[PDB]
């Protein structure tokens, strides 16, 4: 797996459909895009050197001169008197500069749309509404959106498509198809457009950081060329136009908007800038329904928490109060069983396994990481012999009621159900490294898991213990 | 009284535009007065023909428009419609600064800026509320030659109660002259429900002249605001300002707006990692003084041991234990009305989320006697209303000088800059010290 070890940023070319400028300081321009040649007379060894404004008109080298001072794009290069786009950045500790060739109607499409993300009641009512809309202003024949889990693999959550254009979707993909660095810097540089795949890479000259002892970081670049691997990927594929956004809830890579085209298409800045702020828009919509959630599942909590109040008011032990109130409580967060885990008492609720339940799932428990909490979907994977009562015993949620020693521990337990997930692969079939050729979904069903929690239900058992608690006084 | 004009109701509206109120199943009934002249109850098929009427209609019916302009919307059971006389890079690129900004104050002075260079407006202010709903222009971006309010604070009069549900729940306001002369609506009976016209979402509401000998005072006629919601509470408002009278046309003050959800969001940013940047030191020393207090046998020579530490962690004047029963006090110490006075006051209006007051003569009148020793109080619940065992940490009293827009005794005048040396009021709490104050409770329930 040397997919994670590729230096992806410094590719020392960048691509034909945008032409580059690396300036120091006072404007001497270090390095350039190969097709610079074809731009002012001057062969690559020549443009070394030399100061800007010549390059230039007298309009666009004052503009440009003041846009440096703050210490950001588009200016435009109309430079001699044609019209380029100038998107800029510092970096390294030189500025960088790409160039790109050439109101209302288009604005009122984004609010009426980013008006349309803010009504939007459930995740896939969003999504399918965000693809939509980067699809009516990008145009691209297919507009995906890929959520991450948790092992940096993704699935298809949603997807909008003109038709003809066969379906990816609610599949899964592996967490290969977007290595380590790829992500360490989708992070932060938060989008790409790739238009042609074939394309022929303009390679720039020199590779030297006059700055410092290196190659030239093209991190913030739109231009840079990208890995050969992820072209063959995308002939494979069969979408020879594509373009990503990075969906980012916190510093956290939640997830992706790919767009694909059959054939290659190009978006203008303009029709990127747009589209960085729908998955800015949708970040923040994952966030409010990611938290209006919190307070409806807080909300049907009510009825039957009140039960078990009147039930430890009355028993005066909880346990006897609660495991009474065990067939609707357990239900409520969906759990099969629970179990009560005092170090002196253990007493099992409903559904659970014997001896093991107790030191090897509270010595499992915490290991003091005091703010944590401990779960998985599968327990023969982390017990392999759970994997006998895995029946029973598939997945865990639990809860600390105490620093450990006190070790007071509360466990949801879920069953072991048949689910049947599907990707594009073969995930074990993943000289060179190289790129899967067929994408046919192929299905698997699988052995050992829980349905996943979410904190959905986790908010559920977080408000028991924090009632629990206000009781016992 | 200030509470007390009904705003929503007034029966007018603004001369640069025109409105009209129509039954529902499309008939129109009541007629705004500015409308008639240069154009009673009639059919409503009746529009600009089929084409403004029936496709914008239709649209209506069945779920921003172009006719002049046609803003709508439904409320008290009939249908409203104002009209009004009659780029995107930049809108963008101030959300992408607008998400890069990392302090509180780059937040604003970024949204206060972009807000300016959309509507060309002479000052555009930022203004949040602390908690009694006086403000403080925060950040502030402005045209030169135009008087500087910022750091200023303003009086919670300067918009009273009802004004303020309705920023709450109408998010934004234009008015761009302010001597308009009201051109009434007629009639203002609703003819649904049978009372005034309720004009709450209309744009072109007639305001009130008392906000109107406001901007006469302060000497800039053409003003526009927009409300800064965090979570259905108005937190604080981009409240902008001209020399002059002016027009900022629909489409063009939707982008206004949008910046301050925007920045309702990236507050709430910062309202978080400031919350968890806090936690981490934080455990380092708290964590010590937890294995110093949980020497328990029992705690008071555990807590009271290491309390002149734990005393150091909040400005802790003083504090005190309050059960019913038990009350301890470490350090200084308010007698009486500390158990009845406070945890009475506790938890009665808790709403499941505490209590904190820098001010206890304004929250419990006889404090001021006391203001040596608990002009500022903290008091965190263990949690059921009762038995309620609460602690409580407080404050003293601190001299600082605040500065006004003129005097803050009203009706108002002018409002030049002038001093009051604030007596009663104690230093203040964000989480660092109250998220503090919650993992200590925690802590000690951990305990017992
Ligand atoms: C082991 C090497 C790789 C395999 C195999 C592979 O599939 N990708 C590998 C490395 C890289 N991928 C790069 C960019 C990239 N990858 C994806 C993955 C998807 N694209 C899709 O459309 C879907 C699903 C519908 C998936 C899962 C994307 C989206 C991208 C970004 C560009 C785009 O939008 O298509 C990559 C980086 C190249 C670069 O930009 O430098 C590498 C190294
Ligand atoms: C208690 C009555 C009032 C006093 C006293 C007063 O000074 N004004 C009073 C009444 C109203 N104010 C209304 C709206 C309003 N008020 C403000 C106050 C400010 N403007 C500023 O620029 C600053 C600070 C820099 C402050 C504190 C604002 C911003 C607004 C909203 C409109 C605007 O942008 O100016 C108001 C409502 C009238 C209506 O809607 O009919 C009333 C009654």
């Amino acid at each position: 797996s040397t997919c994670d070890d590729e230096p992806i940023h410094i590719p020392g070319a960048i691509q034909p459909h945008g032409l580059l400028l690396a300036l120091a300081a006072d404007m001497t321009i270090v390095a350039g895009s190969d097709n610079l040649p074809e731009l002012t007379g001057l062969a690559i060894g020549a443009l070394i050197g030399r100061s800007a404004a010549d390059v230039f008109d007298s309009e666009t080298h004052n503009r440009l001169t003041i846009a440096l001072a703050e210490p950001g794009a588009p200016i435009a290069v109309g430079f001699t008197d044609a019209g380029f786009v100038g998107s800029w950045h510092r970096h390294d500790q030189l500025v960088f500069l790409e160039l790109e060739p050439p109101p209302q109607a288009f604005f009122r499409r984004t609010n009426s749309a980013i008006r349309r993300l803010q009504a939007a009641e459930t995740l896939e009512s969003a999504c399918a509404a965000a693809a939509q809309e980067v699809r009516e202003i990008t145009g691209f024949d297919r507009v995906m959106i890929y959520r991450f889990a948790s092992d940096f693999s993704g699935e298809v959550i949603a997807e909008d498509r003109c038709a003809e254009v066969e379906s990816y979707l609610g599949l899964h993909f592996p967490a290969s198809d977007i290595p380590a660095q790829a992500r360490r810097l989708y992070t932060i540089n938060p989008v790409r457009i790739i238009p042609d795949i074939n394309y022929r890479p303009v390679p720039v000259t020199p590779d030297l950081n006059p700055v410092t002892g290196r190659p030239i970081d093209l991190s913030f670049a739109i231009l840079r060329s990208v890995s050969p691997v992820h072209l063959e990927y995308m002939r494979n594929i069969g979408m020879h136009g594509t373009m990503s956004i990075s969906i980012l809830r916190g510093e956290r890579l939640w997830g992706l908007i790919a767009c694909h085209h059959r054939k290659p298409n190009y978006v203008d800045l303009d029709g990127r800038q747009a589209c960085e702020l729908v998955a800015q828009v949708l970040a923040w919509q994952i966030g409010v329904m990611e938290e209006q959630a919190i307070t409806r599942q807080t909300l049907k909590g009510q009825a039957i928490q009140r039960s078990l109040i009147n039930d430890i008011e009355q028993l005066h032990d909880h346990r006897a109060g609660l495991a009474r109130n065990s067939e609707a409580l357990l239900e409520l967060m969906g759990a099969s069983g629970l179990c009560l885990h005092s170090r002196e008492g253990v007493i099992t609720i409903g559904q659970t396994p014997p001896g093991p339940i107790i030191d090897q799932l509270a010595q499992l428990a915490g290991r003091s990481g005091g703010s944590e909490l401990f779960q998985t979907d599968r327990l023969s994977t982390i017990i392999p012999e759970a994997g006998a009562f895995a029946e029973v015993a598939s997945g865990v949620l639990a809860v600390p009621l105490s620093r450990t020693p006190p070790r007071r521990v509360m466990l949801w337990f879920r069953p072991e159900v048949a689910q049947t997930v599907y990707w594009a692969g073969n995930p074990d079939k993943s000289g060179r490294l190289r790129p899967r050729t067929s994408f046919a979904a192929w299905t698997e069903q699988t052995h050992g898991r829980a349905i996943a929690w979410q904190p959905h239900e986790v908010a559920a058992a977080v408000e028991i213990r924090d009632l629990i608690i206000d009781v016992i006084l």
